[PDB]
């Protein structure tokens, strides 16, 4: 659909380690990721404003690990990401910034492209803009109208189409929150608990009808725009199908977003489980709020690259913590990545070093354990201390360690 970014080289490392075990946010426990021969991943993409902040980075870098660890095990991978190129935050940024919303999003998607290519994240295989996915969303919203799972609000001028929360008996399994806590998040994450004519406070917009002053598209439900959640479950369903191994994104999406996407797809395919694994991750600004230009807490990787930070240092930086930990960027973390990058690059430049077959198996093992990069970086800190301090005799373990750090981690040594 849309052009993504370019793929870095992917060396193949001989051998295999343990199969991936990931934490599933839904079941609140670590279960094995058992994929098919074609392994499938959908990660919620960007809303094209605020370039690539470290929250975006931390997120797509984490699924890079899954992407890469899957490839090393021998799986072929179908990775679909999306762009929310029409969205209410986007319009608010456009109107404040005195710039057109489409011109904004196109330039911001371009900035994301370059930051991902700079960070050596493997591209998705289908890159789908939300505006390029109206037909799929209409075709879906038709099917939930037919099953009564959706309805049209009693508003002839603004005939919004809404999704019944109880359209599905298992609604709430992924998020796990009670109704009181679900309500108060809905209002803080771009939803309408006060919209008149609604059957349930927690029903989610499926098709927002034409408002004056707003872009829109024709449909059997009137003219207007799609809703957020149905966008992603539509693209996910049509490009992959009922057997989705991983659904991932930033942490805010545990609810509403991912809860409702699953609810939509399950209500139309009859499936009980939309995704075998729900995976969430994220960075926060210095203030404990999500990063945004509005808050004055935005750090762009573009600004770090300008500050002269190696893109690999950004990887080691963010990987120094576990992905379900409370990651925070700082000059402290930047220096540990810079020292760690220096230390690793000198060991891999040695003429001969001790055998590495072991430390490769320890790294393959730590990553398969819910992506345990803290313990995987330390095993490499140790193979480096032994090599620099004491030396070895494999004239091949330098290059082998370099190229396995590249394949599995994306770090360029
Ligand atoms: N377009 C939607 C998804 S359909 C969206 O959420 N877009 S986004 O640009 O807000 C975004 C994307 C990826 C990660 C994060 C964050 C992770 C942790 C903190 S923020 C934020
Ligand atoms: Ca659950
Ligand atoms: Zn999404």
């Amino acid at each position: 659909g849309m052009q993504s970014w370019s793929a870095p080289a992917i060396p193949v490392v001989p051998g295999r380690g343990p199969a991936l075990r990931l934490f599933d946010s839904a079941d609140r426990q670590v279960r094995p990721v058992t994929p098919g021969p074609t392994a499938t991943m959908y990660v919620c993409g960007i809303t094209p404003y605020d370039a690539t902040h470290l929250g975006h980075a931390a997120t797509y870098l984490t699924f890079d690990l899954v992407h890469r660890l899957w490839l090393d095990a021998g799986h072929t991978v179908q990775y679909v990401q999306n762009v929310t190129d029409v969205d209410d935050p986007l319009f608010e940024r456009a109107e404040r910034d005195g710039i057109d919303w489409r011109t904004l999003g196109d330039r911001e998607t371009q900035l994301f492209r370059e930051d991902m290519a700079a960070l050596r994240v493997l591209p998705p295989h289908d890159y789908v803009a939300a505006t390029d996915a109206i037909a799929e969303v209409v075709e879906m919203v038709e099917k939930l109208l037919a099953s009564g799972a959706a309805y049209i609000v009693e508003d002839a001028e603004y005939p919004d189409v809404y999704f019944r929360a109880d359209a599905t008996a298992q609604f709430g399994y992924e998020s796990g929150y009670d109704r009181d806590t679900m309500l108060t998040l809905f209002a803080e994450r771009g939803g309408d608990p006060d919209r008149p004519g609604k059957s349930d406070q927690l029903d989610a917009l499926l098709w927002r009808a034409e408002r004056p002053g707003e872009p829109s598209w024709p449909s059997p439900f009137g003219r207007g725009r799609p809703g957020w959640h149905v966008e992603c479950s539509a693209i996910a369903l049509t490009r992959i199908g009922t057997g989705l191994d991983i659904q991932g994104g930033g942490s805010d999406l545990i609810f509403p977003h991912h809860e409702y996407s699953a609810a939509h797809a399950e209500s139309v395919t009859g499936e009980r489980r939309f995704a075998r694994h729900y995976v969430h991750t994220g960075m926060i600004g210095w203030d404990g709020h999500k990063m945004s230009k509005s808050r004055g807490n935005l750090v762009l990787v573009s600004q770090l690259r300008a500050q002269g930070v190696d893109p690999s240092a950004i990887r080691l930086g963010l990987f120094s913590g576990h992905y379900r930990e409370d990651r925070f960027w700082s000059n402290e973390v930047l220096d540990e990545a810079n020292a760690r990058l220096a230390r690793w690059r000198s060991a891999t430049a040695l003429p001969e070093a001790p055998d590495a077959t072991d430390v490769i198996a320890r790294v393959r093992q730590y990553l398969a354990d819910d992506l345990d990069t803290p313990k995987a970086l330390a095993a490499l800190d140790g193979w480096c201390t032994d090599a620099l301090s004491y030396g070895g005799h494999d004239t091949e373990s330098p290059r082998l360690v370099a190229t396995t750090v590249d394949a599995l981690l994306g770090v360029d040594l």
